[PDB]
RNA sequence: GGGUCCAUC
RNA sequence: AACGAUGGACCCA
């Protein structure tokens, strides 16, 4: 030991100050039990004193209301865990109510009346508690509501009765508005806003009275949105409170809000690199396959957990070997991850949401303090979390110099842990110090040892997934000729081996059957075993009998069930989730393995309201049975969304929309608005006089203007509008206009080819002489390109990449265009592509066929412009099979090149950045692919490289003519690899001559062909250019002046001057939608119209059916009706809280399948898989439905809030 | 992913 | 009867 103590627990059995200021006060005190009392006394504001050294952004709030006059108070603390503390409840419980009758307002008042308690409290806790702000309210009616500790409102109304204030306080505590009325709004905070805002649209060059009533109608939005009057009611968010009030003639006084840690700022705590900085100052001085184990230290702010996670990665790494922010480190035999579990609603939020699950749990308590107040909230969270096992971790031990002590906290922790029914007898309890165990003291450092056994000795090692019952969520069903009826998916948990028997549970009565087989694409197979992508072959059932989302297990494995208690998080705003709270009757969809499912909630007494990134606990009720066990997980959506996570807890015992509307609705949209002429014209030519411009003469200027590349933004942009928005209608009269013209120019670009193959075939200028910039490029180029690329296409690569995928082919029509289809039907082949058919038919026992064998694809035209079509190419099904392979590859080689093929936004912020600076091009190739010549690839590529390009093309062309040409171009478009090649090759002559000027490569930016790289490389890139064969679009590059053009995104000095266009004769409804939403979208600023613009949408929206005219959807949600404001929709249905509008869609009537080819697709996806509040993987990928378009136009209804 | 629709290369 | 690719919305589930 070291003093004579062993009796001290009378002096902490009522100050519950700590063994070590208990046993120290009492050697000062010479052993007068009532007399160290008061030393503790005295000495325990200046522990409060280094105490408001520590940020103390959690807490509660609390109100109170008497009759007619209430109070809101707000008490911050460390954390959740004192907050629940039942301690911590009644200091705050007791400054509220004596300060209810005590009638208080000035909070440093209320303060010092209850400091002297605040250090008792504060002494006893640990954590810096601090009564922040207090306030209070009077009105004629007045009522609260309160969630929880973290949000509490008093509202004081005036006309209203009990529910109204109550209502208006749910509606106050989620929409936060910081104003009764718009017009309280300071009339001078807005005014500097309006002021500054003025300018800001002037800027672009609007007329003043534009950026005016911009501006104006603008923040008459900012205010109403801001103000409890003009927040849409949260409990009928149709109607605002505004309109509320007015039908209850009732009136609010005022309201106050707070909430906890509000205006805090809470630095952010990263534990994972907390330790290595820990761990730092002492950094200095098969078996790939142990079991896993999650563990989580848990205890008071600083007993040590801080410290002790650092002490055992170092003793664990100075012995033994070496998501989401979590330490780890490894035992002999087993691996650890670890969490640190610093707030209670953060926990239950990860467990729940699958971001964090423990095997076992370390609660560490500081024997130097002994356990405190809020360790009975800490194993709380264990108990209420399910961990299974809790170890103990007394730390700080040297600073107890007795033994006879240790054994009396080690008692009291027992003793917490037994009363929420832990083992506590029988727990593991180490007693050491991390302290000095990262320091090096073998003594202290063993204790590590011991613990770290207890982690291998204690928590049970957990159940491999291979040991569990069988289990495989059904995917797709398939009927087989032959075979027999198949089920896809992945095999959950557990071996199924052909022979045995198995159940077929979810949906509907359970069945049973018996496993015929198991196959994947490339093998046959005995088993399937978890984490296997299979089919499995069933005995008798038939194809209608089983249904996607019930699940094949092991019988009597897994049951059906209907009701449940769970553990759900709903997603917050900033999260993709909900933006408004929901209420009693949520109705939203759940789904389990691989299918949503509609259910009823309950919520628990109580609570009435949930907004986003609550905790909520509830009782589920489905439509309909489905197979669970206890713990499973589910997503909770609405029509498509993700709004939040829920884990399966006990497992129960169990028990509108509008259709003439709808009739109405698609009756309107299956008619025809009908004008008189050019309905697109008059609508381009209205537009071109709201904003003082000429019209367009005739339809031929429509197509024949140019615009000028100066003036203010604002002039560009409807100048170029104008030059932009008729240049692709497809349905001008006057015009001999034929694809005459595409053929001519796909005959040109051959014809060109045909030149540069001769000349790049003899690059000997008669001597040893002249040197040019072409050869040289060419040169520099190619080397680049033989390290990007390699000198072959690696296998791994060809089977990573090469599928089906789409459309029309040389056999198959666009309406048999499915992969299924691919897989069905026999598709043809190229003479040099046989070779890869027969490699790919020797990897399968599957049937792969082909129809025929041949040189041809099919020249067909497309729509382009106004001018002109398109020539494409329509490939032999199985060379695009292979030529995505190669696409794909060459897709991911480019990442090295920084070039990003699968996002053209990298494209778009440079054209922006260009047209500001300058310092960027925007250049474009007149033919970009069609000018690829065999000769330029040939000394472009690697030969491995050329080879396989050549044995993948299709040589020859079969044109409409019937007549035939022998591809003098590399590939046309529409081949799997043409668009990935060129972007390739684009990419190397830039790159190349980025260098031979001195300048950085990676300015150099490529998609397809749209091409940007630095303003200075464009003379030099425009010789290359013309050298290789290539002809650049002067029209459409710009090294300079105002403007810029990439991807789609048009830029005049950095704004936004991307134009819309008209494409069609408008004869739908839904044409005069797209149009009248294209408008919305060029014209609007954040919802305002421009109203110059907004004239012209005004008087056409007139020519829709009427219903149609106000059927609003927001933005974001296509074109099925017009984009506006869904909360003025009247034929909007709200069900269980969630929105519906009904939309236009296209009718369609469903087709067959084909079914071998189908459960092909399947099998050969899974294949491609395996070879290549985090939680948006509870969720699969989807069956294969064919499909048909009627002309004819749908209503559906679909989900959406406003995000 | 596949379709439909919207931008695009 | 219309090819290949990207991103978005709905629908497929
Ligand atoms: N298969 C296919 N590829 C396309 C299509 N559109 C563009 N691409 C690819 O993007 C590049 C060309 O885009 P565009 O600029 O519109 O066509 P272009 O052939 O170079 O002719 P131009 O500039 O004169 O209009 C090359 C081409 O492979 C298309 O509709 N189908
Ligand atoms: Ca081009
Ligand atoms: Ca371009």
């Amino acid at each position: 030991a070291e003093i004579t103590a062993s009796l001290v627990k009378e002096l902490r059995e009522r100050t519950g100050a700590g063994m070590m200021d208990c046993k120290k006060a009492l050697t000062e005190a010479n052993g007068d039990i009532e007399l160290a009392i008061e030393n503790m006394r005295k000495s325990g504001a200046i522990k409060a004193a280094k105490k408001a050294g520590n940020v103390a952004a959690d807490g509660v709030i609390k109100t109170k209301i008497d009759g007619n006059y209430g109070i809101i108070l707000e008490v911050n603390c460390q954390t959740d865990f004192v907050a629940k503390d039942a301690g911590f409840q009644a200091f705050a419980d007791k400054v509220l109510d004596a300060a209810v009758a005590g009638k208080i307002t000035d909070v440093e008042v209320l303060k010092a009346q209850f400091e002297e308690e605040r250090v008792a409290l504060v002494a006893k806790i640990g954590e810096n508690i601090n009564i922040r702000r207090v306030a209070a309210l009077e009105g004629d009616v007045l009522g609260s509501y309160q969630h929880g500790a973290r949000i509490g409102v008093l509202v004081a109304a005036k006309g209203a009765d009990e529910e109204l204030v109550k209502h208006i306080a749910m509606h106050v505590a989620a929409s936060k508005p910081e104003f009764i009325k718009p017009e309280d709004v300071s009339a001078e905070v807005v005014e500097k806003e309006y002021q500054v805002q003025l300018d800001i649209a002037m800027q672009s060059g609007k007329p003043k009275e534009i950026a005016e009533k911009m501006v104006e109608g603008r923040m008459k939005k900012f205010t109403g949105e801001v103000s409890l009057t003009g927040q849409p009611f949260v409990m009928e968010p149709s109607k605002t409170v505004g309109q509320l009030l007015k039908e209850h003639n009732a009136e609010v006084t005022g309201f106050i809000r707070f909430e906890v840690g509000e205006g805090i700022e809470k630095v952010e705590t990263d534990f994972a690199a907390e330790v290595a900085a820990m761990s730092k100052q002492s950094h200095m001085s098969f078996e790939r396959t142990k079991p896993h184990v999650n563990v989580g230290t848990i205890g008071h702010v600083d007993h040590g957990k801080t410290t002790l996670t650092a002490a055992i990665t170092t003793v664990l790494a100075k012995t033994y070997g070496g998501n989401t922010s979590h330490v780890e480190y490894d035992t002999p035999t087993r691996h650890y991850a670890h969490v640190d579990c610093p707030g209670h609603a953060d926990y239950v939020k990860n467990m729940i949401t699958g971001a964090a699950q423990m095997d076992g749990a370390i609660l560490v308590v500081a024997a130097t303090d002994g356990p405190m107040p809020q360790t009975r909230e800490h194993i709380l969270l264990g108990r209420q979390v399910g961990v299974p096992y809790i170890i103990v971790f007394l730390n700080k031990c040297d600073m107890v110099d007795d033994e006879e002590l240790l054994e009396l906290v080690e008692m009291e922790v027992r003793e917490l842990l037994s009363q929420y029914d832990f083992p506590g007898d029988d727990t593991p309890i180490v007693r050491g110090s991390a302290l000095k165990a990262l320091e090096g003291d073998a003594e202290w450092e063993a204790k590590i040892l011991e613990l770290a056994g207890f982690l291998d000795s204690y928590i049970p090692e957990p159940e491999r997934a291979i040991d569990k019952p069988f289990l495989l969520p059904i995917e797709d069903v398939f009927s087989i000729s032959g075979r027999g009826t198949v089920v896809t998916g992945r095999v959950e948990r557990g071996i199924i081996k052909v022979g045995e028997e198995v159940e077929i549970v979810g949906i509907k009565e359970t069945q049973k059957s018996t496993c015929t087989g198991v196959e994947m694409f490339r093998k046959l197979l005995d088993e399937g075993r978890a984490g296997e992508n299979v089919g499995v072959l069933l005995r008798g059932i038939k194809r209608e009998e089983i249904e996607r989302g019930q699940v094949l297990a092991k019988p009597g494995t897994i049951k059906p069930h209907t009701k449940f208690e769970s553990e759900v998080y709903i997603l917050s705003k900033d999260e993709g989730g909900r933006h408004t709270p929901f209420f009693k009757g949520y109705r939203p969809q759940f789904y389990f393995r691989t299918t949503d499912v509609t259910g009823t909630i309950e919520l628990p007494e109580g609570v009435e309201m949930v907004m986003p990134g609550d905790n909520i606990k509830m009782v589920v009720t489905l439509i309909h049975p489905i197979a669970m066990d206890d713990g499973l997980r589910f997503a909770i959506r609405e029509g498509g969304r993700t709004v939040g996570a829920g884990v399966v807890a006990k497992v129960l015992s169990g028990a509108s929309s509008r259709n003439s509307l709808s009739a109405q609705l698609r009756r309107a949209a299956n008619t025809r608005i009908e004008v008189e002429g050019n309905l697109a014209l008059s609508i381009a030519n209205d537009l071109l006089l709201a904003y003082g411009q000429s019209p367009f003469n005739s339809e031929a200027e429509c197509i024949s203007f140019s615009p000028r590349f100066d003036g203010t933004p604002d002039d560009f942009r409807i100048n170029y509008l104008k030059a932009e928005i008729m240049s692709k209608y497809d349905d001008f009269s006057l015009g001999i206009d034929t694809e005459a013209v595409a053929w001519e120019k796909f005959l040109a670009a051959e014809a060109e080819c045909a030149l540069t193959n001769a000349r790049l075939y003899r690059p000997d200028y008669s001597e040893d002489f002249n040197f040019s910039l072409g050869e040289s490029c060419i040169h520099m180029a190619r080397r680049k390109i033989a390290k990007l690329i390699g000198d072959v296409p690696s296998v791994e690569g060809m089977l990573r990449h090469c599928r089906f995928s789409g459309g029309a082919t040389t056999t198959n029509n666009r309406s048999y265009g499915h992969p299924s289809f691919k897989f069905a039907l026999p598709q043809a082949c190229t003479p040099r592509a046989l070779k890869y058919v027969l490699a790919l038919r020797a990897s399968t026992h599957f049937d792969i066929r082909i129809s025929d064998i041949s040189p041809f694809n099919k020249a067909v035209t497309v729509p382009k412009n106004s001018k002109t079509d398109r020539c494409i190419a329509i490939e032999p099904g199985w060379n695009m099979f292979f030529q995505l392979g190669i696409g794909g590859i060459l897709r991911d080689r480019l990442r090295c090149w920084g070039i990003d093929l699968n996002d053209q936004t990298i494209n778009q912020r440079r054209a922006h950045e260009g047209s500001v600076t300058n310092n960027l091009a925007t250049v474009d190739l007149s033919a970009a692919s069609d000018s690829i010549s065999l000769a330029l690839c040939e000394l472009l590529l690697p030969p491995g490289w050329f080879e396989v390009l050549m044995d993948l093309r299709s040589p020859k062309g079969r044109l409409p003519d019937g007549s035939v040409v022998t591809y003098e171009k590399i590939s046309s478009m529409g081949n799997g690899y043409t668009f990935e090649l060129e972007s390739l090759i684009f990419a190397s002559l830039a790159r190349s001559v980025c260098e031979i000027l001195d300048l950085d490569s990676s300015e150099v930016t490529v998609y397809g062909d749209d091409i940007i790289l630095p303003s200075c490389a464009v003379p030099a890139l425009r010789e290359v250019f013309k050298y290789v064969g290539f002809t650049t679009n002067t029209k459409k590059t710009f090294s300079e002046g105002p403007f810029r053009e990439s991807c789609g995104k048009h830029y005049y000095s950095g704004v936004d001057v991307t134009p819309f266009y008209i494409r069609h004769r408008i004869v739908s409804p839904a044409d005069l939608i797209l149009v009248l939403n294209n408008l919305y979208r060029w014209a609007t600023i954040d919802g305002v119209w421009d109203p110059r613009a907004h004239s012209v949408y005004l008087k056409y929206r007139k020519l829709l059916p009427k219903q149609l005219q106000r059927n609003t959807i927001p933005d974001g949600y296509g074109d099925g009706a017009l984009v506006g404001s869904v909360l003025i929709n009247p034929f909007a249905k709200n069900r269980g809280w969630i929105r519906y509008v009904p939309v236009i869609t296209d009718h369609t009537r469903d087709r067959e399948r084909a079914e071998l080819g189908s459960y092909l697709y399947d099998l050969f996806s899974r294949c491609l898989s395996e070879s290549n509040a985090i939680d948006q993987l509870i969720c699969r990928s989807n069956p294969t439905k064919i499909s048909r378009s009627t002309g004819k136009f749908d209503i559906q209804y679909i989900a959406c809030s406003s995000r």
